[PDB]
């Protein structure tokens, strides 16, 4: 809408205070004007029509429990914009400034989040499961990097390349996490996830089996579920990225750790110059040698790096 720029104040998910870009026309609305063309928050009030209606408050604050996952969509959304910006020198999902719009309060007690071709959208959870979805900034992070993916490489969601896609997604989720620095880890959803268990998560990248996920090749899922695995097979290259970034000896393969922000750009520049919509495990391999070989060289550490780590997941 056409208003003026301000600044809104509101309590997130799990209860701390953040301020908030919003516009003022008669009502202040969740539109975020200070990055690229905009950021924008709906409320989808428990039903499933989208995007809903652009959130509209009164009087610029957002402290009641209704608000919470809104405050959270979009002012998550403004760190995910600064990160690819700041990082990657890529203006919103397209390159372009997109419009960012998301979705709240989507359908009743709904265990998920998701890009729909268009926008993102967050359940609310049951309250046991999950709390509302939107409360982690991995989780964000991942649904605006599906975005990304589909505008860059376009992983065909299925298989080795959906399982590709789920990774990058993760990879890139945490680290926004890490970029805004608030216990920051290598696991998915850890704060959204189950408020009645603590210390799990949906995923680990570290140790993709303590949920049951694989860690090498050898293991992966080869049914017809989950789109043929896509966040199953996902831990494969979810370890594989880990092992990049953190090193260890996995399999008794041991990988030099060469650093969060390398591993971003090497996968950034992979995702974006690389990889294709059918692109598979081994394929992803090759693209990330050849994004190390670009920024580092091709006797680099961060090559030899990058073989070790596909090496230790036994992706050849
Ligand atoms: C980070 C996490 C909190 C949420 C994350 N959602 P997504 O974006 O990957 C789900 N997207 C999806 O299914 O794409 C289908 C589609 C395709 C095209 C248009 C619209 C929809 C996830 O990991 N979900 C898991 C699962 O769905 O299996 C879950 C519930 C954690 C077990
Ligand atoms: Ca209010
Ligand atoms: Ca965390
Ligand atoms: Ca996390
Ligand atoms: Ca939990
Ligand atoms: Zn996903």
């Amino acid at each position: 809408i056409t208003g003026t720029s301000t600044v809104g104040v509101g309590r997130g998910v799990l209860g701390d205070q953040k301020n908030i870009n919003t516009t003022y026309s008669t009502y202040y609305y969740l539109q975020d004007n200070t990055r690229g063309n905009g950021i924008f928050t709906y409320d989808a009030k428990y039903r499933t029509t989208l995007p809903g209606s652009l959130w509209a408050d009164a009087d610029n604050q957002f402290f009641a429990s209704y608000d919470a996952p809104a405050v959270d969509a979009h002012y998550y959304a403004g760190v995910t914009y600064d990160y690819y910006k700041n990082v990657h020198n890529r203006l919103s999902y397209d390159g372009n400034n997109a419009a960012i719009r998301s979705s709240v309060h989507y359908s009743q007690g709904y265990n998920n989040a998701f890009w729909n071709g268009s926008q993102m959208v967050y359940g609310d959870g049951d309250g046991q499961t999950f709390i509302p979805l939107s409360g982690g900034i991995d989780v964000v992070a991942h649904e605006l990097t599906h975005a990304v993916t589909d505008y860059t490489a376009g992983l065909i969601y299925q298989n080795e390349s959906g399982a590709i896609n789920e990774a990058i997604s993760d990879i890139f989720g945490t680290l926004v996490e890490f970029y805004a620095n608030k216990n920051p880890d290598w696991e998915i959803g850890e704060d959204v996830y189950t408020p009645g268990i603590s210390g799990d998560s949906l995923r680990s990248m570290s140790d993709p089996a303590k949920y049951g996920d694989p860690d090498h090749y050898s293991k992966r899922y080869t049914g017809t579920q989950d789109n043929g695995g896509v966040h199953i097979n996902s831990g494969i290259i979810n370890k594989a990225a880990y092992l990049i970034s953190q090193g260890g000896t996995h399999y008794g393969v041991s990988v030099v750790g060469i650093g969060r922000d390398k591993l971003g750009k090497i996968f950034y520049r992979a995702l974006t110059q690389y990889l294709t919509p059918t692109s598979n495990f081994s394929q992803l391999r090759a693209a990330a040698v050849q994004s190390a070989t670009d920024l580092y060289g091709s006797t680099s550490q961060e090559v030899a790096s990058v073989k070790q780590a596909f090496d230790a997941v036994g992706v050849k």
